[PDB]
């Protein structure tokens, strides 16, 4: 009657969620958000980036110049998109180091290519093949100039090409495996070639090997493709008694931000910074669990595919009014922390705005933050592998298998961390405002142990707004509420 | 007389440890346990990984078919080379050992399934007195060393076509004679060749004849080489001479199955991780046993020990007092409690919910850190017994960055959890002492060093009151009120 | 009158500086220290490593003997320096696997080399060219054995090396690439040639290619480099037909922390345990961003270019007396934490030592446990490339990029985690001195909300002394500040 009493408490939520710290596992908290992207469209959008798809053709079919590939010619690229759908059908060929080359190509990120004027001097040029067909017509790899005899004559072949420009030329060369005898001497008159191509700082010297290879599209016949880049002041010379599949000219090779993806998913009319095998996947969370094969700004790779990120307190349910003290107010939906009376005109309730907005804005920082920093990638290395080839991709595995490993503790452990300094900053809001309205009160309040202090004085609506506001003048009761708490009963 | 004194403390032990966190590296704690696995058995137990002991013989000597290897025709998770392995066959080479080596030791089997190659106009089955079987020439079990037959060797062109589903292994070789007379007298012709090729690969190997340094009495040597050949493709072996064929074809497969070099006993024992010191257990999160594992293990890291703080900061003990600078280290049935002086004499009492709240939580740190598996198979090498250079200094570089990474997580860790267990551990006595303020509402006075002046007169029923939770402070509130505000 | 005000605060500065934390990335404390090491003398020390500068020598020169080059015979180094202005003036060569061979022999660290008396029976020896001088006439590689025919003749090496020693051996051969075909014949007889230098566990056989290559100091004809090491017990055997480039002895090849770091900084007399190409840089700080190539006891290299660490209290600025409850001392420079009074004989302010000692001591113990040492690193991988090869240059930039993107992480959440953490500890180190007043003053005085509280008795300067000196008997004043309280107004 003669007194009022005054609950300082907390929200909750009837759909609360489980979060993680380093101590529980498993706490619950009235909000989270998911920190692993899982999700993607599942197809790969056009912008920003410039996306080349190379449909039935590999990058380096589209480099060579097979006749189905023409469409490819001095394209540019910011990823060029290589589908499992992909053929070969000009002549049979084979890449020592295919990986390397396909990979500095890609890195390049252009196929355009300047015809050069190399003269073969008493050879038969652009020789053509049944199992190279452009326009249903015998021909061969458009870049590629295959050589042989004339008037049952092979002089010896020595060409220099000087680089007298200010950017590097890529040469992209050949060797021609026969199959037969016959066929090493019906078309190089000589038992056996020589190829070599040298600049002032490497040589390279190919034996062709004949011998019968299975059929591949009617042909026993190979062709071993090599490469070689001349420096601006260098000079490419060829020297060759046979076998030679001669360059038409060179390929700009630069330095870019361009790589290659191998993916099946078709491209989209859309804009997003990062790019999977599985489609554009957004960049709004820090970690993904899609593919570790990315392009782009993208998140980081996890292994784990949730990662829950407290954004609000610990939800505890509810349990005369009652303060915080193991009890949540679940009807309390206007703010996050808030203020219960009783007084001699009834009972009401009122959120405080400032310790609401106080642990939001934490929560707000922490998201800023975890949604921050940079991992933007471009050329990278493979990390999927269609044969076996031991030492070095043991190595490429190993490599990215730490990477993954390294980055799903440091996202398990930020998350952790976060979490238990959420539920920390929260729970340190609710006891700041339950200890200013304390020292408001002076000696005119005692505290109940439950969250709530027992006003001693009466304490009407606008004593009680005052309190909240902020503006309680304890000098008012104080005489009054001395002598309600050190009397005699 | 008229009043009593209520203590609030906490336990301290005679023995403590020193644990580190981010500011002190040496502050004492009541209790600890250690996160670094340093001791091994010494053996390799045999569960629940298949265990195969190479004994004498290399992975590689019982793929081509070393003799004394004959026992290993035909599988295993972890092959266990040991160092006093050694050939005892024709003198051989293989261009990239270590990734023949590894790709059989991933697969996993050495089932050998023997192929009818008809060789037309050359003897089979060559053999020689370094690879004697039985005390009679012989050769490798799995390869079959063609020469020339009544002075001719017609040139070999032989198709292999793989009509089946599973991917085939081909082991082949190429022979150096050591002088033209060998070479001639085998294969008529003065060189050779030796091509071996599918739809999408072609290998051509030409011999080189030369004296090499004897080795069990032979000068000439044998390049191994291998060729996987997929369902739907053809294998097509043409020769000129030197051929060493392949009798047939490995099956591989794609396991969890690799190799490791380790001269510990085989136990029988079970174990999920295997070191080449021996099985280590993996109760701890991190070891320091060995960089190379297998199987379900702690993760390596170059410190030796790492204490993980399991009891709260220990404070040695200085009328009653409370918790404030002083342990108590009579109290041996809790973590916290109370500690009374009334008319009736003095009394100690544990909390038991305020030493369990805290057991719970240091309970919940420790299943956390052994929760977050490490089942790794086949990885890279992490020895080397030969200088190789570029590709070897890029390995140890990988593996160097890998364990500086994680003994750097383990060091981090192993600070913020002692730093949490030392707060968590000093909130538990913060909060009991101000569970008890809050009964004792105005019949008491916080006295400073963590006990309580209570103003009236407390008996062992009046003080079990408040270490139960159900003290009524109304009962004694006139009588206490009198006593503290009188003149 | 009657009463007195004793407020409890700590200091403040016109000058702070913004840290970052895991909610805030700027807030604002009274001091802070950099973390990352950006700076450079620009001069590598000479000490503690020993410093091999190279000048106008490569490595790889100074190993086969370039005549410019005679004065790196049998050095010693901790690290070799290799300019940029380093040049071939000898035979044109070209090193099949160039990098691992250069790396083989820094990691060794010494060029020593022991003639051995190899026995060529029937053929000139040493080999001269008017491209490799030595003194204004013909000369070739110092360690290394042109040998040609004599008298028309070239019968076939067949000489063997054995180590009957306790040490490796390492073998540096070469093999001669003729131009035309009758210089193969000239000096070699045959039209073709073998190598092969074979021990019991290895063999190397090497085919000459004989073709015109682009002049290179008035030379088209070209020399392969090959090494071999032999261990003690085994032997090596040199067998050969023609255009064999004999050893004349073995380097020593030893396992040490020897390393080469390709650098244009001068050598200066000074000491520092970590070199980088842009010089010598101070190991004080636990990062750095100079260059992710390092030699020695170094920082990590890292991606940001600072990161402060707060080594003082948040500073708030300061807006009767007042507390420290938003309000911040600027004219307390002799303490971290100090109390201001009002009695009747005036005011007063003094610092509290052992406040300030708990948290100076405990931010100078973090300090120290920032500079404990796992980063002392030597011979490592190449980390910077001018030539493009693909997929082994590809997974060595990948491996250094994944490296340092997980270290910057570990920084960043280091230091905010420090920052947190100092933050934490020097606001619990102002509520303890306030909790410690508040035991001592019992029930004579009372908490005014702002830091301050009311004292309800005469409490002169000896009075207040000892509060501060921890000395203060409530008794004394209990009667006096009881009547002071609890009376009516
Ligand atoms: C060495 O042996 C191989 C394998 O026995 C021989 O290759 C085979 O050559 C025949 C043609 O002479 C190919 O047959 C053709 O097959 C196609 C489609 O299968 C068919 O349309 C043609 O009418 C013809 O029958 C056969 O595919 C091919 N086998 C392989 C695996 O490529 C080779 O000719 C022999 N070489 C010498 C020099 O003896
Ligand atoms: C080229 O030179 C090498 C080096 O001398 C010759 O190899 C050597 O060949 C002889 C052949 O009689 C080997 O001798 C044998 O040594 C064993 C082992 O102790 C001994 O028990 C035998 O009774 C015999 O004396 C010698 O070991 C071997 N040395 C090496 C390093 O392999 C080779 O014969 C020469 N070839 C030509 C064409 O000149
Ligand atoms: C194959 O073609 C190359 C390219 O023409 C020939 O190499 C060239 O040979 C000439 C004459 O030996 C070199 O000329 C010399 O150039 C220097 C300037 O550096 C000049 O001062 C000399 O007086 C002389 O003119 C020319 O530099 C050289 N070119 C290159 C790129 O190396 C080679 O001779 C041909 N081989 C055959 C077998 O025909
Ligand atoms: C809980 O329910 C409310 C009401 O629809 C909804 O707005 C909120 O996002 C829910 N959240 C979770 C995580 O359950
Ligand atoms: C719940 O948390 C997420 C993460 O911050 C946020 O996007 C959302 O607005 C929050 N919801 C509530 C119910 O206010
Ligand atoms: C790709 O190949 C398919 C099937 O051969 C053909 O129908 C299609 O036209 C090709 N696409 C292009 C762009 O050439
Ligand atoms: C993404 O794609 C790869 C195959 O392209 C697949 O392994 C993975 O499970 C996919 N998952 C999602 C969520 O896109
Ligand atoms: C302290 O001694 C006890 C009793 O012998 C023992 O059980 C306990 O494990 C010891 N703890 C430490 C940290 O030494
Ligand atoms: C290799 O195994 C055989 C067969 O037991 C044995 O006699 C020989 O001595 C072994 N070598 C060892 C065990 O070092
Ligand atoms: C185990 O590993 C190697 C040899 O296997 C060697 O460092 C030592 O003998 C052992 N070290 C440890 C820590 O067990
Ligand atoms: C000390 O800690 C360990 C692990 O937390 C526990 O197994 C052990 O029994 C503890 N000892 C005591 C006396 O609490
Ligand atoms: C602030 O100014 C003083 C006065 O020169 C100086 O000593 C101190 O280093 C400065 N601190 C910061 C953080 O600027
Ligand atoms: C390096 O070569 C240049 C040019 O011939 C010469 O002037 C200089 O003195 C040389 N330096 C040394 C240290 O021999
Ligand atoms: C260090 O050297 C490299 C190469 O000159 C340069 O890119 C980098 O900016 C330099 N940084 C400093 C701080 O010297
Ligand atoms: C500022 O911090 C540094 C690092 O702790 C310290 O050396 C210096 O004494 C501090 N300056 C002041 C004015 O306290």
């Amino acid at each position: 009657n003669s007194t009022a009493t005054l609950c300082l408490g907390h929200h909750a939520v009837p759909n609360g969620t489980l979060v993680k710290t380093i101590t529980n596992d498993q706490i619950e908290v009235t909000n989270a958000t998911e920190l692993v992207q899982s999700s993607s469209t599942g197809r790969i959008c056009d912008s920003p980036h410039r996306i080349l798809d190379g449909k039935n053709c590999t990058l380096i079919d589209a480099l060579l110049g097979d006749p189905h590939c023409d469409g490819f010619q001095n394209e540019k690229w910011d990823l060029f998109v290589e589908r499992s759908k992909a053929y070969s059908n000009c002549y049979p060929y084979d890449v020592p180091d295919y990986a390397s080359l396909r990979s500095l190509v890609a890195s390049s990120g252009t196929l355009e290519f300047i015809n050069e004027d190399f003269n073969w001097i008493g050879v038969t040029q652009s020789g053509g093949s049944c199992a190279c067909k452009r326009g249903s017509v015998n021909s061969f790899f458009s870049r590629l100039n295959w050589l042989h005899e004339s008037e049952q004559k092979y002089p010896a072949l020595n060409v220099t090409m000087p680089n007298n420009g200010k950017f590097d030329k890529l040469y992209i060369w050949g060797v021609h495996h026969p199959s037969t005898d016959r066929e090493q001497t019906n078309l190089y008159v000589r038992a056996s070639g020589r190829v070599t191509v040298s600049t002032k700082r490497s040589q390279q010297t190919v034996i062709p090997n004949i011998g019968s290879r299975p059929w591949v599209r009617g042909l026993s016949s190979r062709i071993s493709i090599y490469w070689t880049i001349v420096k601006p002041g260098d000079i490419l010379l060829i020297n060759s008694i046979g076998n030679l599949i001669a360059p038409r000219g060179y390929f700009k090779i630069r330095t870019g931000k361009s790589s290659i993806m191998r993916s099946d998913a078709p491209i989209g009319t859309c804009s997003s910074e990062c790019i999977t095998p599985n489609g554009s996947i957004p960049n709004d969370k820090p970690f993904q669990n899609v593919n570790k094969i990315t392009y782009g700004a993208c998140p980081r790779y996890v292994k784990q595919n949730t990662l829950k990120l407290a954004t609000g307190m610990r939800n505890v349910p509810e349990k005369a009014i009652a303060g915080f003290i193991e009890n949540g107010w679940e009807g309390m939906v206007d703010g996050w922390y808030g203020f219960r009376h009783q007084n001699s005109e009834g009972t009401g309730q009122a959120a405080d705005l400032k310790s609401t907005q106080a642990a939001i804005d934490q929560i707000n920082g922490k998201l800023n933050r975890l949604i921050e920093k940079t991992n933007e990638k471009f050329h990278q290395i493979e990390k999927e592998f269609s044969e076996v080839e031991g030492r070095i991709q043991d190595l490429e595995k190993y490599v990215e298998d730490t990477k993954i490993d390294l980055w799903s503790y440091n996202a398990e452990l930020l998350v952790a961390l976060e979490n238990q300094h959420t539920i920390d900053l929260t729970d340190s809001e609710m006891n700041k405002l339950f200890e200013k309205t304390r020292k408001q009160l002076r000696e005119n309040a005692e505290d109940m142990g439950n969250g709530c202090f027992k006003i001693y004085h009466k304490c009407d609506n606008a004593c009680i707004g005052s309190i909240r506001n902020g503006t309680y003048d304890h000098d008012v009761y104080r005489d009054e509420a001395l002598n309600n708490r050190f009397q005699i009963k």
